[PDB]
């Protein structure tokens, strides 16, 4: 197995906030993303507003810090490093996507739930139903649900 915290009791802290959308539905939405993990799993995340948090997420452009440069809009939307200290963990969203509540733009949460599966040491998964698939897809954020396959990936690393 890769990398996993060792650890159930995970932090986050939001470094900064997309103007595509209002700053509530920006940490109602990784909020749930991080619940989604929560409910199949005995992992905890808390929220820090300051300080050290081991999943910092961060919205930046192009080249932005780490050896891994995003694209301008389209292509590559976001990306995260499996659990580790320092960029350990962290989920980085490509701001020259339009970051979006809904079906339009780019579903903040959905991507969210795929960026933390890797945040908490999963890889692509090669179902189509999974969040873990490589490809973004929106579906229905109400009828939201992790495939048969996400959840055997996280249970085999936590639990
Ligand atoms: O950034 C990406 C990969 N990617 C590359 C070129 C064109 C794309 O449309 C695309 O999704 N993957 C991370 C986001 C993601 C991957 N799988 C998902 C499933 C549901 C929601 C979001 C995701
Ligand atoms: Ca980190
Ligand atoms: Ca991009
Ligand atoms: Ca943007
Ligand atoms: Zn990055
Ligand atoms: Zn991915």
């Amino acid at each position: 197995m890769g990398p996993v915290w060792r650890k159930h009791y995970i932090t986050y802290r939001i470094n900064n906030y997309t103007p595509d959308m209002n700053r509530e539905d920006v940490d109602y939405a990784i909020r749930k993303a991080f619940q989604v993990w929560s409910n199949v799993t005995p992992l905890k995340f808390s929220k820090i507003n300051t300080g050290m948090a081991d999943i910092l997420v961060v919205f930046a452009r192009g080249a932005h810090g780490d050896d891994h440069a995003f694209d301008g809009k389209g292509g590559i939307l976001a990306h995260a490093f499996g659990p580790g200290s320092g960029i350990g963990g962290d989920a980085h969203f490509d701001e020259d996507e339009f970051w979006t509540t809904h079906s339009g733009g780019t579903n903040l949460f959905l991507t969210a739930v795929h960026e933390i599966g890797h945040s908490l040491g999963l890889g692509h998964s090669s179902d189509p139903k999974a969040v873990m698939f490589p490809t973004y897809k929106y579906v229905d954020i109400n009828t939201f649900r992790l495939s048969a396959d996400d959840i055997r990936g996280i249970q085999s690393l936590y639990g």
